[PDB]
Parts: structure tokens; C-alpha cells; sequence
């Protein structure tokens, strides 16, 4: 396959969604430490649900307990592309996402690049625990 990727400028995050029915908890990461991270109150959702929750949209409530599951949300950019992209459990290059989505817009500063992924789950945000 191709030998590399060699963008000119390359912006990235690494945001882990972690479900159980205690805690929602949300660490964004760069070069492996969270650089942010916030927790809500967990509740029940179906896969779907939790697709939806990644995507930043408001899914509906199950009443039903489930255990701890893992959603890998990449967001990267170059000074002009931004993608978005989901895994269930941990990126794997061999891995299909449950959704990715590329957006004609970039960012030439890091700053800029952070505040754009966080407003996906700026409602989320709102939510949590330590306010
Ligand atoms: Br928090």
C-alpha cells in the first residue's frame, strides 16, 4: 500500500467516549495524555444511542443497564480539510467506522482546531459533574 501520509500541516484529537450506566465520561486526548476531560451522568442507550451521543446529537434514554463499551472519536485537520470519524471500541487501521464524515473546511491554528471539536459536545459539556 502506500508507503506514508505526509500532510503539510496536521491538527488532531483523539476524543474516548466511555459508556456505563453510572458515568458518560469524555477525555480528549493529544500525544496520548487527556488534555481535556468531563464527565456526565450516565444513562441507558442502544448502539444507535451511543452513535448519536459521539455525533454530539441528543439520542433517546433506555431504562436498561449495560456494561462499560468504549467509542474512538478522531477528529483531524489540515488547513483545509476536517475529518470526523467513529469507531466502536478502538481505532484499528483494519477497522470499518460507524461513521466518518469529511467537512471542505480547515484550520491553520491548533487553538481554532480545539475550539471546533469541542463544540460538537458543547451541550454535553453543559452537563457535567464538576461545574
Ligand atoms: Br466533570
Amino acid at each position: 500500500g502506500p508507503l506514508g501520509s505526509n500532510p503539510a500541516s496536521l491538527y488532531r484529537i483523539d476524543l474516548f467516549i466511555t459508556f456505563t450506566d453510572e458515568l458518560i465520561t469524555f477525555d480528549y486526548k493529544v500525544h496520548g495524555r487527556p488534555v481535556l476531560t468531563f464527565r456526565i451522568p450516565g444513562f441507558g442507550l442502544t448502539p444507535a444511542g451511543r452513535m448519536l451521543v459521539c455525533m454530539g446529537e441528543k439520542p433517546a434514554h433506555s431504562p436498561f443497564t449495560s456494561s462499560k463499551s468504549l467509542y474512538h472519536v478522531i477528529f483531524t485537520s489540515t488547513c483545509n480539510s476536517f475529518s470526523f470519524t467513529i469507531y466502536k471500541g478502538r481505532y484499528r487501521s483494519w477497522k470499518k467506522p460507524i461513521h466518518d464524515e469529511l467537512v471542505d473546511r480547515g484550520y491553520t491554528t491548533f487553538r481554532e482546531f480545539f475550539k471546533a471539536v469541542r463544540g460538537y459536545h458543547a451541550d454535553y459539556y453543559k452537563q457535567r459533574l464538576i461545574h
